[PDB]
């Protein structure tokens, strides 16, 4: 239900909002091209849970800043520290726009995600939380 956070969109048009729920440790944030490992839960503004990696056997991974994930994610994950838990509000322009993604995402939908950054694999260094 709530759309909260700092506007972190490069154009500064409130397209991507972020709230840190748990501060991460370290100082390093993943770079463009780094492989990032997260756990997430995604909800529509009406509180409807459309997807969660927690329901699966391992973390969700992809290469940062390569357009493999919605724009909002490439923006938001680049601002995360390892061990950080945040809430991201994604406006449709930074998500699935007017088309949506049937059947779980309707047209012009604002998405809410709770994301935890577990690890990132850089060119020379890998950074992860303990476990
Ligand atoms: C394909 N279908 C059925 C879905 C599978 C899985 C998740 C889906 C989600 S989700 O839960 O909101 N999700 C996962 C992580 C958070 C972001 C978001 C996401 O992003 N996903 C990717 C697809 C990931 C995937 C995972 C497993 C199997 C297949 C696909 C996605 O859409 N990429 C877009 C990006 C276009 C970016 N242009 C641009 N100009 N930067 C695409 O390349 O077309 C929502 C809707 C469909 C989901």
């Amino acid at each position: 239900l709530p759309m909260e956070g700092v506007d972190i969109s490069p154009k500064q048009d409130e397209g991507v909002l972020k709230v840190i729920k748990r501060e991460g440790t370290g100082t390093e944030m993943p770079m463009i091209g780094d492989r990032v490992f997260v756990h997430y839960t995604g909800w529509l503004l009406d509180g409807t849970k459309f997807d969660s990696s927690l329901d699966r056997k391992d973390k969700f991974s992809f290469d940062l800043g390569k357009g493999e994930v919605i724009k909002a994610w490439d923006i938001a994950i680049a601002t995360m520290k390892v061990g950080e838990v945040c809430h991201i509000t994604c406006k449709p322009e930074y998500a699935y726009g007017s088309a949506g993604s049937p059947p779980k995402i309707p047209p012009n939908a604002t998405l809410v995600f709770e994301v935890e950054l577990f690890e990132f694999k850089g060119e020379d260094l890998t950074e992860e939380e303990d476990g």
